[PDB]
């Protein structure tokens, strides 16, 4: 079978995880998208001459049981560290996330991107600068996206397989 890439976009609710996902999958903006809908996508693409397919599980939060997320972290290959540009708590929720995902995987070297969405709005609490900080300090890559324009979307989706690639061949 042709490559998979397991992929997970985390982050706060509302920050717009499910849009920036059907926005790749669907090549359409979801104005209104149920916050507790918890589900995985699959398309096939081709990343830089590659023909392969992204499996990304969009993630509403809490769990069932708290096994179901360490099961998912698990499992995933990267993760899209999402926040929105105009809400500071879900840029604070970043260090968590980063946090736990690698205590589960229990390793240093976890493919990560961070993201920063809804780049079309105007209103912002989070300077870019401030995000670059964060990133400069993971050592990871950071991109603002707009799920609304579709600006950085692809960009974001394929740097982390482009990190998952970085990690696999060490
Ligand atoms: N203006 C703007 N709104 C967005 C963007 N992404 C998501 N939203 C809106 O933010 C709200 C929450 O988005 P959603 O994808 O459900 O966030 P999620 O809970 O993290 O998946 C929805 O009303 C979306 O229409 C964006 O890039 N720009
Ligand atoms: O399916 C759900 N949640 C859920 C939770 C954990 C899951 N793990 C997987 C496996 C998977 C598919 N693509 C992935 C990419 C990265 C990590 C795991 C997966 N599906 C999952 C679906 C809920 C329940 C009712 C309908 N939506
Ligand atoms: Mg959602």
């Amino acid at each position: 079978g042709m490559t998979e890439y397991k992929l997970v976009v985390v982050g706060a609710v509302g920050v717009g995880k499910s849009a920036l996902t059907i926005q790749l999958i669907q090549n359409h903006f979801v104005d209104e998208y149920d916050p507790t809908i918890e589900d995985s996508y699959r398309k096939q693409v081709v990343i830089d001459g590659e023909t392969c397919l992204l499996d990304i599980l969009d993630t509403a939060g809490q769990e069932e049981y708290s096994a179901m997320r360490d099961q998912y972290m698990r499992t995933g290959e990267g993760f899209l560290c999402v926040f929105a540009i105009n809400n500071t708590k879900s840029f604070e929720d970043i260090h968590h996330y980063r946090e736990q995902i690698k205590r589960v995987k229990d390793s240093e070297d976890v493919p990560m991107v961070l993201v920063g969405n809804k780049s079309d709005l105007p209103s912002r609490t989070v300077d870019t600068k401030q995000a670059q900080d964060l990133a400069r300090s993971y050592g990871i890559p950071f991109i603002e996206t707009s799920a609304k324009t579709r600006q950085g979307v692809d960009d974001a989706f394929y740097t982390l397989v482009r990190e998952i690639r970085k990690h696999k061949e060490k």
